């Protein structure tokens, strides 16, 4: 399968201070790294879009968007494809990013949304996914608040009493420092569930199929020992193969 | 014909960083200046009130409004007008400033507010009229959360059922490229609809006329077309004079 | 009385901008220096603890609390809790504060907290604390969307029916300049209003005492009329020996 990945490292730009004065330091922060190793040692054969593409290249057409069995949005706001460079810096007239998306996975495309700070409703509501378009295509519903759930303590998963190829090979989860609170709709059905709310769940959007995962594939939610975990790179290919077009 | 238009300015400050290092550089964003220019070609008498101004100088007395016939917020939160510096540095004891725009209008004063990110629920919930005296003045209800409906692809408006010396001119909308979500009140007149959404509406506080538009007179919801527009400039002295004294 | 202190100063980074360049100014404002002063000296026995040393050496023990009579609150956000250093940088596993406060609480000790930008919901909501562990712990409900009042021309928070130490010794009290606002909950009862809202809540949490007060013990919403009050101290020492386990 081939598909197309969306996300990034997160830029940290750094004001240290004392008394009067003040000085920057800046750096970056790597993101699903780990995660595209697991995939490419799968069968699966991925595109890479970093942040910046999404901004500057995203595709305008739907034949563009047909090549992919499967498309992955990881921990990137809605901002950030509404609000392309020319859209906002140009005022240039470009098409709907998330509609392009949205009409991909109606013709049978798959989606996944993989949570974090900047998925779903996301810290201090930014994400923003709920007033989208995307909101339609989830096979959950979101909050209109900050979405976070820290758990420093850490938490682990249940699986369901629903059987299903992603989750029949384990039982035990490794621990998570937190998740996205979603309400999973109707007619979707929940895989795994954390600290009570639902963890993974799949739907489907007219001819596509839809997947989110509520806590992150990475730092600092996805915990040293989830992606130490002996399951964790064939989980994440399950769940591709699971929505693959 | 004599009127207060409150507005500014973005200011910008632009950090930009690679490896280790940063610089900055700054600047500033050019306000409604274009649509200022438009009502002075119109009968209409201006006093520019920008919020440097606002936030310094604000009157002290619904009187010193009351030489306007009408008073325009264009894309200003109601931080600016709830903290000013009087307020906010030195705890000084001074009027509610939207306390004073809400009896100035109930006395019979017009009151148009214009949308943006600092309009009406605004960005990030930030603008945030809701939690505001201003809220019963205006014809609208508000969502608790970001208000934003971004238009990457543009969208014309249309002109609704009620006929208006505002709308009578013209029937096409140029595409605008945003706008703010928003809920006609019930006694109030929708002269004109955005994408299945109140764009234009008229209602009444006490003996005040009031008018929300729902997308921004510049940048970037404001599209080049609609500032280009053979009608911008006299819908705009139609607004002002329908909301006259 | 022995009780633990949460707060911290801001600290303020200044960027001055004009034209092209900048330049940096940065400071500290000042926490509950005058509200500590007047614990002690009222002999109360005060550990001040700095968010910071909440970031860096929070209890992780119950032993550790239980020597408490009370925990002060004030002005610190949820995201200081559940974020601490270790979780948030280091990616190692920690026990949920908030956990530990509410788990005191349980056990007979007091909790107070005190209103501001980082209270309750607080500005732009960051505070959070109601999808948060203590809100089940505070006799209030909070609000989904921002929180602040803000009173520029101040208001005077009226007594209740309800008779109580902490409110004979006076009926009229000086204006503040914003609280936030909150709902009483059932089995509550509220001492004090402002605004025609909750000002001074009292509760309970298992075989614990809980208070939450709905403005800032210091600026800005904590005038110089209210600190410069003759029942000032009194007040708070008041309010303590109210919560004492």
């Amino acid at each position: 399968m081939k598909i197309l990945f969306i996300g990034e490292s997160w830029h940290i730009h750094m004001i240290h201070s004392k008394g009067f004065d003040s000085f920057t330091s800046s750096k970056y922060e790597e993101g699903a790294d780990y995660l595209l190793s697991c995939l490419r040692q799968g069968n699966i054969d991925v595109d890479y879009m970093p942040a910046h593409i999404v901004q500057t290249r995203f595709p305008q057409t739907a034949e563009a968007l047909a090549c992919y069995d499967a498309i992955v949005i990881s921990d990137i706001g809605s901002n950030t494809f509404l609000l392309q460079n020319r859209t906002f810096y140009n005022m240039d007239i470009i098409p709907d990013a998330l509609q392009l998306i949205a009409d991909y996975v109606a013709e049978g495309g798959g989606l996944l949304m993989i949570g974090g700070y900047l998925s779903f409703t996301g810290i201090e509501a930014k994400a923003n996914y709920k007033n989208t378009v995307l909101a339609e295509v989830l096979p959950v519903d979101m909050l209109d608040v900050d979405d976070r759930v820290e758990l420093p303590q850490g938490c682990k998963a249940v699986n369901t009493a629903v059987e299903h190829v992603i989750t029949q090979p384990f039982s035990e989860w490794p621990p998570l420092l937190g998740y996205n609170k979603l309400i999973a709709k109707e007619n979707s059905q929940v895989l795994a569930e954390i600290n009570g709310d639902p963890l993974l769940v799949m739907g489907t959007y007219h001819k596509g199929k839809v997947c989110c995962f509520a806590s992150d594939c990475s730092p600092h939610w996805g915990s040293p020992q989830f992606l130490q975990w002996e399951h964790y790179a064939t989980f994440w290919c399950n769940v591709l193969h699971t929505i693959k077009k």
